[PDB]
């Protein structure tokens, strides 16, 4: 199942792009991650069409309190990047 | 219960927030955060009102001593959201 | 009792807040705290007037060493932000 | 065996770099390494035609979700530095 | 107990500094300290005279290899600051 | 014995400098070492000609990859600072 991430500066952002996420027709969230310099990732886990819809809405919402860094959809994961999500 | 949050460029100046945000209405600490690029985030609950009156009032108080990044309230937060809050 | 803080751009600058401030007063030094973007901020304890006197000598002194970002005494903080505190 | 790593600006093209290199072809995903400044570093190891497979296809996958800072294969590394490799 | 410290940004410049510094009467290289974001300083004990001409250079020295960023000597530290030491 | 650094922006690059130094002289390489802000330090041991060949070919190599912000060589080390190498 499909893997939306959102990335802001700041962790303000990162919150409401999360809020922002979880609606959504089956998307969780998975958490954020933290690597320095005020970047914090946000995923989360669902249908390929939702976590679409759910990436976008919460990239519009974060890009009001803050400022975008990445938006991304992975539709069909490999096994072995698991190992390295929160 | 609401969610609000001051996101500021410095922790003095968050920690000022802090103080002001409880002095100033029936919302309690949640804690804080840090990202990186000495932003911190400090984080407070409490009904819609007093989480608008808080986060304002600490908005203010620490743009006196620091520089503030980011202030939102999410007022019916999801319940996936409380998975990443301090 | 009294929060006294100094934020300095560096280390070096911070050590020679520190220095200045319990040399100043009796307070206690707690240490000092890093949020990335090369900020320090240093932390005290003590009864306000000698809080006062010390964060006074301590952002005075670093100034001589670097850039001080953030100077702030509160006199008596909240129980919950004394719970964030380092 | 074969040493492949891509780093990247942020986590999310990181991601995308690590997913598209495992799903590639016959390599094992060691992990990534944070260096700062948002620099993530992907590594993989297989034998050398995949990992040159794998981190061209993670390069390219990367650059359409963020900055790819570098994309570099090391055939055979010496014993001395497979010692010091996550 | 005069204490010197070389505030590089890059370890090069500070193992320099250390190198350059305690070659030096009695001077004893203390250890470096990391605050992120590039930033390490050197720190020396000794008496004031021999720490004052180690520092300035190690400040000298790591200028030829890379960025100082700050150089300062306290001649009597307080006792309370070898808590904040490495 | 003498002591090579080579310090790159990026870990990639930094692999890289390790792997040429110790294919191009008669070196230990010791380790590497962040600092933050993309800074990685790769250290090597040995006498005063091969660490010398080992730190050029090292920096010739990483800059093929990445950025290079500094290359040293300490041909006779002073005791005292055998303690803060890795």
């Amino acid at each position: 199942e499909a893997l939306g991430m959102v990335e802001t500066k700041g962790l303000t952002a990162a919150i409401e792009a999360a809020d922002a996420m979880v609606d959504s027709a089956n998307v969780m969230l998975v958490g954020y991650e933290k690597i320095g310099s005020g970047l914090v990732t946000v995923i989360v886990r669902g249908d390929v069409g939702a976590v679409k819809a759910a990436t976008d809405a919460g990239a519009a919402a974060a890009r009001n309190v803050g400022e975008v860094k990445a938006v991304h959809v992975i539709p069909r994961p490999h096994t072995d990047v698991e190992k390295i999500l929160p």
